[PDB]
């Protein structure tokens, strides 16, 4: 059977949250089986934890945010793609504050991390969700859509009518049958526009926002000197945010997410949305896996 996946070791890390510019100490531990991924509080008292699922998304305008009453855990999205992408199904998540570190901005670091710590196979069959109907929803000119793929594809366009983003792709397709979640994605980059950027600076917003952890553009031109680890590296981080803001449907999927101009909000969105419908997904297991349509 294919198996539920944890870590081997306690693995630790340190940055600063992107909007909050606070330090924040992270640590990543194995968890029991049928746990999923659980956020907790630490320097709270008492410790607050806040399970990773999507009923617990709070309303926010930038970044994927957890909450529990008057406790948040902010900017989940890239540590939760990584978690996604090498088929963690359980783990604890330690924070010494409100926010996730940004590090390099992309899953990279979180990859690096749980590999480091070792992968650990559980004594229990790995839950999938398959979508079994086509589920959509829109906000203006926004969409994003579960369609129904026997096997895990994200595709993505954005629409940047902006020089800049003049001539580029703006558009991608991936079926992981043969594309490297942690080689082809995970290293994209956080990127913003200069305008907007300092739009949430004026604010005292995105403080912890530098030239190492966020790709900047203006109207016209990449700023960052290095250029880009992907040549669309652009797509490539909002299908990262997708495939971390989807695994807050609390199981890996079989099936395809398909994002027009989407966001956090419209993500989240369409999680409840297809949660909700009983008829539109099912939970399934594979006792022989090679017989599956997906691989970790
Ligand atoms: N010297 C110096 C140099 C640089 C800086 C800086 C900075 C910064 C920043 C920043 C702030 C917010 C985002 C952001 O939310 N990006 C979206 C994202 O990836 N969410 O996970 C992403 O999905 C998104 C969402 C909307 C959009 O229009 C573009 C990208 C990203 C980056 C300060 C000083
Ligand atoms: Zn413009
Ligand atoms: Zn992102």
């Amino acid at each position: 059977m294919i198996k539920q996946r944890t870590l081997k070791n306690i693995i630790r890390a340190t940055g600063v949250g992107l909007h909050s510019g606070e330090k924040v100490y992270l640590t990543l531990k194995p968890a029991p089986v049928d746990t999923g991924i659980v956020f907790s509080r630490t320097d709270l008292d008492p410790v607050v934890e806040i399970p990773a699922r999507a009923e617990n998304v709070g309303e926010t305008t930038m970044s994927t945010t957890l909450v529990k009453g008057d406790v948040k855990v902010d900017t989940v999205e890239h540590l939760l793609s990584a978690m996604a992408g090498l088929g963690i199904d359980n783990a604890y998540v330690e924070l010494s504050a409100s926010e996730v570190p940004i590090m390099d901005g992309s899953a990279g670091p979180f990859v690096f991390l749980i590999q480091s710590a070792g992968l650990q196979e559980q004594e229990a069959a790995k839950k999938f969700i398959r979508i079994k109907r086509e589920v959509s929803v829109e906000e203006g000119d926004k969409r994003a859509v579960f369609v129904p793929f026997d096997g895990f594809k994200v595709s993505f366009e954005i629409d940047f009518d902006h020089p800049v983003f003049r001539g580029r792709t703006q558009q991608a397709s991936v079926d992981f049958s043969s594309t490297s979640f942690v080689k082809e994605v995970s290293r994209a980059r956080t990127f913003g526009f200069m305008r907007d950027i300092e739009y949430l600076r004026s604010q005292n917003l995105a403080l912890g926002g530098s030239v190492e952890n966020a790709i900047v553009v203006d109207e016209n031109r990449v700023l960052n000197e290095d250029g880009l680890r992907y040549e669309d590296e652009f797509v490539k981080h909002k299908i990262l945010d997708a495939i971390g803001d989807l695994y807050l449907l609390g199981n890996s999927l079989i099936g395809e997410f398909r994002g027009f101009k989407s966001g956090h909000a419209l993500n989240n969105q369409l999680l409840r949305t297809l949660i909700a419908d009983k008829d539109a997904w099912e939970v399934v297991t594979f006792e022989d896996a090679r017989t599956a349509p997906i691989s970790y």
